[PDB]
DNA sequence: TTTTTTTTT
DNA sequence: AAAAAAAAA
């Protein structure tokens, strides 16, 4: 799977290691970088890249898969659920394996309730032959209390020094922090390889709307966040593992709510949820833009112990 | 039809199969090269290059058709239907077959619900005596869930493993493994004469938004964009197929949404579909930039089974 | 601590003084600053201002912490009292040490004395071993009468001269110069280090509602709010301080009340306490968008004396 | 050719 | 039941 199958292929040993330097370290990592792109990295010229490609084009099939085949190699995808039957079964099993997945809500719709939830339920053998991993947690406004964590243990009745162990964490300061965060996990994700099962950011623009202004600034923040959101659906697709990410709401004066990202972030999302309260702590989970799934709703309980009925 | 016939007309057999390497498999596929393009091709002269387009120039005729005969030589034509009749009155029987279809939408307005039913519905006898045939999809975001063509199969009533056989597939990664990718169309049109009758791009601008910066590359990626869209005129014409593309929307702070691709995409298509949401499932879709019909609109209904009334 | 460590690491002295002309005076305030942002102060070019983030990337690590590590680094939050154990068992605590806490009321809820309370008692020996320290009161409208802190520090006994002298007193005029205020902010907690505990804004948007217009100038107006909530964040994770603001209410003839600020208010308070009014002077509070705690209520006594039972 | 922001009373 | 303004690559 990493890169030492060129060496038997026409390439020698003084280029793998200065490749590994830039953050490729995956024969499909290859498949992904652009022939423009690899000139640019740190001592390479245009006269051997070439020999790069074709090395590594012989190693994976360059032709057409018949959609009989891929329906079995759609079978790598696993399906983490929430912690309540009616949310997943409107999602339609959980959360999906290859996708980055959405929500979105007022300000009190539990979007860090549903984020604390699932880490907890991803070290758990759910169906399908689920096993269960490790997780990855970027947190970028303040919200990873762990004692939460030690809330929702309780009620799945797990231990509580092997239920704080599997959750890796870091916080990004600013945008720029948050994209060279995840050179950190293509790392953790590739030397440890088949013990991590999801990704969480904790909301992609609650950074990009405060360090940019407003029309002059805008151009250059949709070009920021398109070349992060493309990074998530190769890394969810390089080790095949899960991306949740909540983002925040705006009004609007010129007619209500409507989440923020623009054109950019709701085509580059694969589902998204709505969120929005009922009477007391029932909340009510609509969907948007499902590939699969149709337009219905749910409830929720916000209790100790995460989302339940 | 393929390239044989210059072996009786003065070319010899030490480029026939010279000329098959790059891609060259077709006596039109000669009328449609240049002669300056045939000279940086791996081993051949500008002396030798001269005598192959005298020798495919007898074989066609170098004149003028009426527009009488035109008229029973544009009867190669189909027309593959939708799924409701009213999106096929409107575009005019079905989607054409020596042409470029676009549709544009906003984010949740059918675009692949509409690509996915093109999966089925062009595996049935239509009207007109349309044979049916299989299917080319070249996917690139990440949306190709084959078990919704298993959703959408049965109120046709098919069988579901001759409907997930005709259905080949391959996905791109990168701007440049779009372009490599058409290759293998070429090939497999041309050594299964008469058996393709679709090709679908699932989006063109969803990787070369991405892969390109702001203004800095962005005289290089119309100038890329241009050479793909071309090819694609030209593999429509040589084995008459039909070409399905869709692309995204972006917004507009100088004055609200325009489709992507400025004016090389707009002008290199041939119908544009655009498409918006209405109350519930239903959707409405206009026509833009059309050589035959007027500007209509239509309903929707994206229920289980793809599009219907 | 402060910038020093860094002369060590390949940055000359000649812009240590340069960064501290800014504000950038502590090692993690480079972590919080963009590299756009960079290079707009007064006199730094793009050359120069990379070797400074190298420089300061390997003292602190950019790794994944796990939560088990993060549990024991969650031990430098206080939480400081109110003066009555019925809002302090709601609130779990009393006021968190990392966070934003918003509290509104309708106009006599008793907001400024809930503010005077903690100018008093903050500066006492609470549980878990808080030691206690000074204070900074930004007042916005006119009301800090400090005879009203002589009349709290009778009833928990302490001294009168030494306790009107850990209060440090600012008054903003206009919005801008509510931002220009937090500069003298965070060089008072850096040149004294570990003796501030709290920051009371007495109202943030006391000072929007009337610089602006209506629909004319919202836009502008929300986004010079958000570069001062997140400014706020940056302040009480540099020092770990404490921030608590208050904020007025408005109507809702399109239907009671509702607070301003909108959704980036909402959005960037970590914890929300409703007030309203009981018989005569009891009181009744509420919890909106807690992280940890749930929605419960409480009673108070707005007697002479601040907050009691 | 590219790119959406923001509730008041 | 009514009210709009914002630009840079
Ligand atoms: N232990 C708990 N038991 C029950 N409800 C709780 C508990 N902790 C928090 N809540 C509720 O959960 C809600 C907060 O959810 P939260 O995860 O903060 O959503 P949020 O949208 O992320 N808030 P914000 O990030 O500011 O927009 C509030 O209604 C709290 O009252
Ligand atoms: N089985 C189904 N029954 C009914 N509606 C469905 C079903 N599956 C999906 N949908 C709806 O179809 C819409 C999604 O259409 P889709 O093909 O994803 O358009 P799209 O524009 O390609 N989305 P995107 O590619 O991200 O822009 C959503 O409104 C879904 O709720
Ligand atoms: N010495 C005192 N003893 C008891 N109650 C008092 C005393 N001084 C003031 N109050 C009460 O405190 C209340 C005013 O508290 P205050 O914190 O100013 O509310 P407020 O919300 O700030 N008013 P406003 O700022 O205009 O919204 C009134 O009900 C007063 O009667
Ligand atoms: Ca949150
Ligand atoms: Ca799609
Ligand atoms: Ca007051």
């Amino acid at each position: 799977q990493d890169i030492d199958l060129l060496q038997k292929h026409g390439i020698n040993v003084a280029d793998i290691k200065k490749l590994k330097s830039v953050g490729i370290c995956t024969i499909k990592g290859i498949q992904m970088t652009t022939r423009r792109a690899l000139c640019n990295v740190k001592g390479l010229s245009e006269a051997k890249v070439d020999k790069i490609k074709e090395a590594a084009n012989k190693l994976i099939e360059p032709g057409f898969l018949t959609a009989f085949e891929y329906s079995e190699k759609r079978k790598m995808v696993f399906h983490i659920t929430t912690g309540s039957q009616e949310f997943d079964k409107l999602l339609g099993g959980g959360i999906e394996s290859m996708a980055i997945t959405e929500a979105f809500g007022e300000f009190r719709t539990g979007k860090t309730q549903l984020s604390h939830t699932l880490c907890v339920t991803a070290q758990l053998p759910g169906a399908g032959g689920y096993p269960g991993g490790k997780i990855i947690f970027i947190d970028t406004e303040n919200t990873f209390r762990p004692d939460r964590l030690r809330d929702i243990a309780d009620r799945f009745n797990v231990d509580h020094d092997a239920v704080l162990d599997n959750v890796l964490y870091a916080r990004a300061y600013t945008s720029e922090h948050q994209m060279e965060l995840l050179d950190y996990v293509a790392a953790k994700f590739h030397e440890e390889a088949g013990i991590f099962k999801l990704l969480i950011i904790d909301s992609i623009m609650a950074l990009f709307r405060v360090d940019f202004s407003g029309r002059g600034e805008l151009a250059e923040r949709q070009q920021k966040l398109a070349q992060m959101l493309s990074r998530l659906q190769k890394i969810s697709e390089e080790y095949n593992v899960a991306v949740f990410v909540t983002n925040q709401m705006t009004a609007d004066p010129g007619a209500p709510k409507k989440p923020i990202g623009g054109h950019i972030l709701a085509h580059a999302s694969t589902t998204r949820i709505s969120l929005r309260k009922g009477r007391g702590e029932l909340r009510i989970a609509k969907i948007y833009d499902s590939p699969e799934m149709p337009e219905n709703e749910a409830t929720f309980a916000i209790t100790a112990g995460g989302i339940g009925d």
